[PDB]
């Protein structure tokens, strides 16, 4: 069903950025002087 | 349309996925 | 003298980890965007 | 004080290979 396919890739579209946030946060993190 | 949501959705898991591995190799290198 | 040399180098080192790090989060970020 | 020295360019030529190869990981990914 298109609605819950639809629902879906909102999901991870959102989990994405953010995780994706995380990776950009944790390499300051490690890279800080 | 269904069709592409689902292929859509199997390349944004496969993204998910590579994503988490690189947070979990970040987290250690700290 | 060696102990200038090391210090030297460490310096460059925590710049050159500095400006790969903020490289990894700007791929990140093109990876992440929606 | 040399070795001490010589033991932080160490750990830091360790991270420096690290991050370049998440640079490289993550350029892969943004295809």
């Amino acid at each position: 069903k298109v609605k819950q396919l639809a629902d879906k890739v909102e999901e991870l579209l959102s989990k994405n950025y953010h995780l994706a946030n995380e990776v950009a946060r944790l390499a300051k993190l490690v890279g800080e002087r």
